[PDB]
């Protein structure tokens, strides 16, 4: 029954601590665990899967490192999409990519585009993402077809909405994980979860592996 | 602020029923318990600091306990101090139970010690939707400009804003869902779920709560 996965993937500052090595140390194997996870959710017939990284410590830096940062994310995605494409996995950013240069959105919609006739497991990275700022993009949407004529305050529902938030096309959030011992959502998904199973374990992101993956999936089932 | 730091906690109460079959006892019998935990709680949140407690398990049964029950109820809030708010979609109850619900809550209003918030055919995705309409409303009337919309001016209009911000969210029962009680309003609440069923949640249980909460936080 579990066909949609959102993960706040958090630990990696905390392993490469205990490790006695620096933060980037810890985000490589982070990495390592991501890619782990999204075959594990790929080879198990997961339909979505919702990655969520952000912390603000990671990005607390000044800008020559923040812009340097965005060009390492974008870096990532473009060194893997040609592999995810190969397994029909389509690659969707959610999140405010406003902040990214012309340069750099242009290279997150072209992954974007290369994938998207693909019928395999949708994987949603957040970047910039917020559950409280995607309620607020879609209400401002709602916002501009009143002030257009086009929609009455008395007509805005639930379902509409809904249609306005981010991943409306996909099976709902049946599950959320979060890694790292904390116990909040921390404003990833809000509206999308009011009814998924919450699964909070102690593991540290970098250490995540497919038995921890499954036993959130055995939490949902029961 | 207390030594635990908890300005605002919410409740699922869930487990009254489980608690009543647990015992070969009929549903009702859980709901007495499940009352008799709730008044059990609110004292306790009186008395150990919190400014506001907001409490979910709202069906046919527990609203012809609600309407029976409400007066004597608020009676005992009012001699407690306790100011008393229902949230939810109350427009769906008949003009006549909208007024008592109404004097109730006039009554506690001047009321200093905890606010208690009640929701009653709450629903989180609904709350969000109700502050939509109000700004869509203002928005026809050219009072206000889409690109104005931001996170605080909804903030603005979802239940509860003129509180503190929920710090803490108990579920008991064993489920680890939200089940569509608050939303917006937990997206920074520690989230702390404990087996142990409605009726049987005591003192000792919240006050476990709140300690877990200073500890983590
Ligand atoms: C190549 C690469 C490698 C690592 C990247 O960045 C990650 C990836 C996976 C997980 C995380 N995760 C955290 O950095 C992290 C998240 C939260 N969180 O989402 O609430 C809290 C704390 C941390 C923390 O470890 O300090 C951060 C991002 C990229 C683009
Ligand atoms: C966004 C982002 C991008 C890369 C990250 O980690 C690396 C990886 C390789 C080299 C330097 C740093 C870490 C983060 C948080
Ligand atoms: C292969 C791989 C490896 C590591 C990956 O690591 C993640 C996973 C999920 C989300 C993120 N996301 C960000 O790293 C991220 C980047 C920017 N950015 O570059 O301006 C801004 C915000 C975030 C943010 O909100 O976390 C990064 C992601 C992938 C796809
Ligand atoms: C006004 C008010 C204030 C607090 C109230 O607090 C109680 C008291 C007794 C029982 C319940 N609540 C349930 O018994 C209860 C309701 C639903 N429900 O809405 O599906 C589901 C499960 C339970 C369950 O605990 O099994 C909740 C109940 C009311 C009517
Ligand atoms: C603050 C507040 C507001 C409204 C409330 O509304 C309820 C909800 C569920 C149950 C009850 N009340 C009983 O279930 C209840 C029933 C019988 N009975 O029908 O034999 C006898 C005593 C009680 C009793 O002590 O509560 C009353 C309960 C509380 C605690």
């Amino acid at each position: 029954g579990c066909r949609h996965v959102a993960i706040i993937m958090d630990g990696n500052g905390r392993w490469a601590k205990k490790q006695g090595k620096i933060r980037a140390f810890g985000h490589k194997a982070g990495a390592k665990s991501v890619r782990r996870a999204v075959s594990f959710a790929a080879n198990n017939g997961i339909e979505a899967l919702t990655l969520y990284a952000f912390s603000s410590e990671n990005w607390n830096r000044p800008a020559q490192e923040v812009s340097a940062l965005m060009e390492l994310f974008v870096w990532a995605l473009d060194s893997e999409v040609k592999s995810l494409h190969r397994h029909n996995v389509r690659l969707r950013i959610i999140g405010d990519t406003s902040r990214f240069n012309s340069r750099l959105q242009e290279r997150i919609r072209k992954s974007e585009a290369l994938t998207a006739g693909n019928t395999g497991l949708t994987l949603n990275i957040a970047a910039n993402y917020g559950g409280r700022w995607d309620i607020v993009q879609g209400v401002r949407q709602l916002a501009e077809k009143v002030q257009q004529g086009n929609l009455q305050p008395d007509q805005i529902d639930e379902e509409m909405l809904n249609q306005h938030v981010c991943m409306h096309e996909l099976a709902p959030v049946d599950l959320v994980i979060r890694t790292g011992g904390e116990h909040r959502i921390s404003n990833f998904l809000l509206w999308q979860i009011a009814y998924a199973e919450l699964y909070f374990t102690d593991v540290l992101w970098p250490d995540f592996d497919e038995q921890d993956f499954e036993g959130a999936l055995n939490a949902f089932a029961n």
